[PDB]
C-alpha cells in the first residue's frame, strides 16, 4: 500500500510536543516522538493518542528514546536541545548562549538521519538557528534543498501579527517578512509589507498607522522572543513555534509551493554561499525548491549583510568546537 | 440561548445549492434554500441534510418555497435569476442582457427582506452585479454598510489563481485585486500585484513571467466569466462564485476584519457616490466597515473611472424600467 | 520528490464536479475530471481552479476528454453514464432502468483503467450500483479489494440522518448501517441503530421514538432516492453522493480502516459469493481491507438474502446484454 | 454587531493554553486566558497570537490577573488548582489529594463568575472532578444545566483509543462510554462499546479481540491518568483533557446537541438527586440539555452506585470545610 506519511520529532519537550498535537489535530501523517529523556515521550505520546481519538482523526502517535524509530521519515523536525543557559537571568537571555550546549547535540541528530532517514527533509528549530542547520546539514550528509530552518516563520508571523493589530484587520491579509539571522540582527523588511498587496506606506499616509509605530513594531518583532521569555519566566515560545514548522512540513508534505522565509543553504544568493540563512524561499516536495532573491534596497542589503556576518561571527565559534565526523556511526 | 447562525440563501440554484454545500461541509449556520420553483429547494434540502451526516456537522438545511422563511436571517446570499438571457447565442453571452429580467426579481427580494430580516447583511451575486445589488438596496431599505455586491473576490480569485499558476506558486501567496465593474472593463490592479508582498515587477525583472504574460492574464480575467460559459454549454461558474460569497459571509459572521474587495456603496471616495461598484473594503461584523481608498496612479484612476462610467449606464436602463434611477 | 496524490474523476456531471470541489476545499491531491462531453469538464475546472483560489489550497484540476489523462491515478471514482432512463416518467424512476445505457459504459472505463492506472483504487457509483460495479471489475482486472462501490455510506446517511432528526441529536452521535442491493431491497439495520452505542431500543422503551415512526423512517431510506428525483426534477441527488465517495476515497488515501458500507466483492461472507453487494467493510490503504460479516438474525438474513437475490437478477440483464454474466 | 464568541479560560497551565490554542486553530472565538500567576497568561497570550496568524485565523488572545475581564463571556473553562498534592509519589498519586488545595479555588472562581459572566456555560476540569464542579456550581448561583464537568469526554476517549487500537480501525468508528465518578471507580460502559452500531461482543464472538484483552482495556482505561503521570514525571495529561472539554465548548457554541458524557447536575436519575456525576447528556445552546438515562443491567447500577458513593465520600470532605458565601463579593 502507500502508506501514511511518517513525522519524526527529534526532541520532545515543549516544541515537539506541541507540533505533534497539531499533526495529530491536521492528520498530517503519524508521529515518532523521540527524546533522550526515558518515559517522558512516551507518556506525551499516550496524551496525544487519546486527543486523536476525540479529533476523530487516524494519527499514530509512538514515543521512543530509540533513534532507529526515525526509520523511513518523510519529515523530521528537530528540537533536540536547550531553552536557556544556565547562570544567566532572563532579561539578559541570548540565543548566542546556547551554541556550545546544542553543536553537539545536532551532529549526533544528523549523524543518526544519516543511517536511518536520509531521504527526509529536515526542519531545524534548535538554537542558535543559522549555525544549527548548517551543523546537522554538515554531519547528516543530506542535500542542501532537503534541509532548513525554522526562524522566519515565526518572526514574519510576529511581524505580521503586530502589523495587523495595528492595523486592525485579518492577519490573513498583512504580508510581511523577517530576512536575515534569527535574532538581534533579523531584518523586518517594511518596505515589503502589505495588506493583501496594498503598500504599508498608503496607510501611512492615510493617517491609519504612523512611522513612529511601525519602527515600534519592527523593534518588538526583533524583540519578541525575548519579550514571551521575559513574561513566561520558564523557557521560550512554543505554540508559535511549533505552528511555524508544521506550515513548513505541510509545504512539503503536500507539495504546495508556499513562499516562506526559512533558513536555506546559499549558494551566491544574496552575495554569500555556503551559509543557511534566513530569505524567503519556495517550498514543496522538492524542499527549499528556489531562494527568491530579493530586490533588496543597499540599505535593507546592508542590514542584511550585517545579519549575515553575525552568522559568520556564530559559525567560527562552531568551528572553534572542533568536531569530527562519523562520532556516533559514519 | 444563542441560536445557531442563520443564512437565507435567495436562490437554490447552481450557486445557492453550492454555498448551501459550504455552509454544511463548515458548519456556519442553519441553511434556508429558497426558490421560486416549486419542490427542487426541498430536494436539495434533503440531499444536502444527507451530506451533513456525512461530515459530521449540525446543520439544518430547509428548503423553501416562502419567502416567510427568512425571518431572522443573519445574512442572505441572492443568486435569483437567470444566467443567460433567452434568444441570445453563448459567444454574446453579456452580463448586461440579464439586466431587464433580472432587476425586477432585486425589487422583489428587496422588499420582502425589508419585513423579514431588515438586520441581515446582505450579499448579491446576481447579475449584472453592480446595478443588481444597487436595486436591492434601494428597494431593501437597508443600511449602505449592511448590503454588498459579491464580484471582486471571484474576479481577485481569477486574476490570483493565473499569476500563481504562470510562477507556479501557491495561490495563498498572492495578493491580486480586481477593483471596479464586474463586467468587461473591470480594472485587473497589475502593480498591486505581489508574492507574499514582493513586487510582480521583481518577477518580471528576473524573467520569471513578461509583461507579454502579464498583459494575457489580465484579458484572460476580464474574460473568465464568458469563457467559462462558453465551455460549460449550460449556465455560468458556479464553484468559485460560490465560494467568494461564504468568504464573505464568514468575514461578516466572525467579524473577521478581511480586506476583500467587493461592490460597496460609495459616499465620495475615488470621487465617486451614490453607486454600488468594486472597490477594497474590510468586511467585518459591521458589514463593509471601511472602503479603503487606493493611491491609484492617473492611469488606474481613468481605468477606474471608465469602469464606473459603465455602471452609470447600465444604471440609466434601470431607470428606464421604472426600477429606481 | 513524492507527488500530491492523483484522483481521477470518471464523469463530470454533478457528482464529479462537486467530489472536485471536495477535493479543491480539503487539498486531497490533484484532480482529473474527464467527460466525454467536449469543454464541459474544461470548464468546470478552470471554475474549480479559481475556487481552490480562494480556499488557499493547492490543487491542479485538469479537465479532459481524453482518458490518457488518468495516468498513474491513485484513486479513480466513476460517476459517468445515465441518471434517468430515456422515456420514463419521474414517478416511475428506477435504477434498474438504467442498466442496459450505463453498463456499457462500465467495460469502456475498465478497460482504460486496465492499461492506464491498474494500481487504482477504484469507487464506482454509476447506478445500478451493485451491477455496475461487477462490470467495472471484470473489465478492468484489478484486484477484488482495489474495487468497491459507493451506496451504503449514503444510505446510512440518510438512515442516520432521519434517525438524528427524530431524536433531535447530533449525527455524528448516530450509527445506522444500510446494507445489501442499493435499490429498493436495501436493508436499513434497525437492530443496529446507536446513540452513542446507546441501542435505539432504549429510545422506543422510553418514549421518544416510537415502533412507527423507526418504520417510516426505514421505508423512508428505502425510497430517498427516488424521493429527491421527484423533488428536483431534474437527475438526482449529488451533495451527499459526492461526500460518500469523497469518504471512502479519503479512508484509502490516508489508510484510515473507516468502518464504512460499500459494495464489496463477497467470497463466502453472508453465505454469498462472487457478486458485489452492500456490506460493512473495513476501508484503508489496501482498499477493502476485509469484509465484516454481521451476526445477522434470521429475519435479518432473510432480508438480506432477498437483497442479493435482486442482484442476482439485475445481473442476468448483464449477461444477456453480451457484458460478462 | 454579533460580537464573536468569547471563552475565559480560568487557570491559563498546561490545559488552560492548550485549550486557548485549540480556540485559536479552529478560530472559536476570542480567547481570555486569567490566572493568579502574573505575567504567564500575557506572555502565553502573545505567543498565541503569533500562531493565530500563522494558522490564517482571527482570534484575539488576552492574557489577565484580573476576574473582570471574564465580563460577558459565552463560555468559561475552569483549570484553576493544583495537579499534585505536595510530598506524594508519582506511583501514589490521586484525585482525592487535591480537595483541600481546589475547594477554596472554586468558591473564589464561582463568585467571580456570578459577579461578570452569570450567563455563561461554565465547564470545569479542577479535581477531583465531580466534587468541585458542585462547589463551582453552588457558588456561582448559576442554572444547573449551565455547569458541568469535562471528565466522561476524556474516559470515553481513552476507552475508544484502546478499544480502536486492539481491533485496528478508526476511533471515529468506536463507541464507547465511561459514566460514574472520575476517578478509580469510573465504569467503562464494555456492554454499550460498539463499533459503528456492531456490538463489541460480535468481535469478540469473531476472536478479534478477547474477553481477557477487554478486561485489561477497561482496567488500563481506570488506570490511564496515573499511567501518564508515572511516564511524564510532572505534572498530568493535558492535550486530551483540553480536546475534550473544547469539544464539550463547541457542542455549547453552536448548539449541536452532541451525546457526550459529562459530570452533570442529577435531579432523580438513575436513583440519585443534588450532586454533580458523569452521565451521557445532550449538549446544546442550553448547557446540558438532557441526562440521558441508560437502561443500566443490575451489575452495571451496582457500579455505578459504588462511583456515585465515591463522590459522596468526597462531598462529606467537601462539607467538613465548611466555607461560607458571599466571601469575595457576594
Ligand atoms: N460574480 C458574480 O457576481 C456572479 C454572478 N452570477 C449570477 O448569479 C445568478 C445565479 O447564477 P446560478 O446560481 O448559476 O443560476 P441558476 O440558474 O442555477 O439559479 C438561479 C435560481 O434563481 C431562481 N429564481 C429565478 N427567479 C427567482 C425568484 N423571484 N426568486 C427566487 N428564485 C428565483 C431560479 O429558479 C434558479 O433556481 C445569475 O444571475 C448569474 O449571472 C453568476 C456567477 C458569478
Ligand atoms: N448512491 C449511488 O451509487 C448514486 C449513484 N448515482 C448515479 O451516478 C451517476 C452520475 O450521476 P450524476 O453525476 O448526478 O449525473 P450527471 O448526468 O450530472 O453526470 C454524468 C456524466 O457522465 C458523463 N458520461 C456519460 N457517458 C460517459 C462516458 N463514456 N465517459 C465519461 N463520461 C460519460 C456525462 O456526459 C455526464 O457529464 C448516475 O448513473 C447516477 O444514477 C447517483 C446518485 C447516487
Ligand atoms: N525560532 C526558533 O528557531 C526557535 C523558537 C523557539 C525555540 N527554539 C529552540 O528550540 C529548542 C527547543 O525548545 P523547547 O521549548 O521545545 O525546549 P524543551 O527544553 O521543552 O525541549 C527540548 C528537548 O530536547 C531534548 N533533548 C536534549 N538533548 C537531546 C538529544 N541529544 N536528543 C534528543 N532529544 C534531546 C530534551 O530532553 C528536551 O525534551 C531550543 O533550542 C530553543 O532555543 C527555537
Ligand atoms: N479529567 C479531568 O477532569 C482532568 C484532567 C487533567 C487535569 N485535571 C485537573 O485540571 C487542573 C489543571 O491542570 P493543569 O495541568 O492545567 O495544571 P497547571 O498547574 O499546569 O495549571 C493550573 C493553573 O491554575 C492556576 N491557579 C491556581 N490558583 C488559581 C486561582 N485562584 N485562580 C486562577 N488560576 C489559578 C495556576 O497558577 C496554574 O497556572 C488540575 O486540578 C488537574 O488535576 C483534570
Amino acid at each position: 500500500m502507500t502508506k501514511r506519511k511518517k513525522i519524526s520529532l527529534i526532541g520532545s519537550g515543549m516544541i515537539g510536543g506541541t507540533m505533534a498535537y497539531l499533526c495529530a489535530q491536521k492528520e498530517l501523517g503519524d508521529v515518532v516522538l523521540f527524546d533522550v529523556v526515558k518515559n517522558m515521550p512516551q507518556g506525551k505520546a499516550l496524551d496525544l493518542s487519546h486527543s486523536s481519538s476525540i479529533a476523530d482523526t487516524n494519527v499514530k502517535v509512538t514515543g521512543t528514546n530509540s533513534y532507529e524509530d526515525i526509520k523511513g521519515s518523510d519529515v523530521v523536525i528537530i528540537t533536540a536541545g536547550l531553552t536557556k543557559a544556565p547562570g544567566k537571568s532572563d532579561k539578559e537571555w541570548s540565543r548566542d548562549d546556547l551554541l556550545p550546549f546544542n553543536a553537539k547535540i545536532m551532529r549526533e541528530v544528523g549523524e543518526n538521519i544519516k543511517k536511518y532517514c536520509p531521504n527526509a527533509f529536515v526542519i531545524v528549530i534548535t538554537n542558535p538557528l543559522d549555525v544549527m542547520v548548517k551543523v546537522l546539514h554538515e554531519h547528516s550528509g543530506l542535500p542542501k534543498n532537503k534541509v532548513c530552518g525554522m526562524a522566519g516563520v515565526l518572526d514574519s508571523s510576529r511581524f505580521r501579527h503586530f502589523i495587523a493589530e495595528k492595523l486592525n484587520v485579518s492577519p490573513r491579509d498583512v504580508q510581511a517578512m523577517v530576512i536575515g539571522a534569527h535574532g538581534d540582527k533579523m531584518v523586518p523588511l517594511t518596505r515589503y509589507v502589505t495588506v493583501n498587496g496594498i503598500p504599508l506606506q498608503e496607510f501611512i499616509k492615510k493617517g491609519r498607522i504612523t512611522q513612529e509605530e511601525i519602527d515600534e513594531i519592527v523593534e518588538r518583532t526583533k524583540n519578541a522572543g525575548g519579550e514571551i521569555v521575559n513574561l513566561l519566566g520558564q523557557g521560550s515560545a512554543y505554540f508559535a513555534p511549533a505552528a511555524s514548522a508544521i506550515e513548513m512540513a505541510e509545504a512539503y508534505l503536500k507539495d504546495k509551493k508556499r513562499v516562506l522565509v526559512c533558513s536555506c543553504y546559499l549558494e551566491g544568493q544574496y552575495g554569500h554561499k555556503d551559509m543557511f540563512v534566513g530569505v524567503p524561499a519556495v517550498i514543496g516536495g522538492n524542499g527549499v525548491e528556489k531562494v527568491i532573491e530579493l530586490e533588496l534596497t543597499p540599505e535593507e542589503k546592508e542590514l542584511f549583510d550585517k545579519s549575515v556576518e553575525e552568522v559568520r561571527k556564530l559559525q567560527k565559534a562552531i568551528k572553534a568546537l572542533g568536531l569530527e565526523h562519523h562520532h556516533h556511526h559514519h
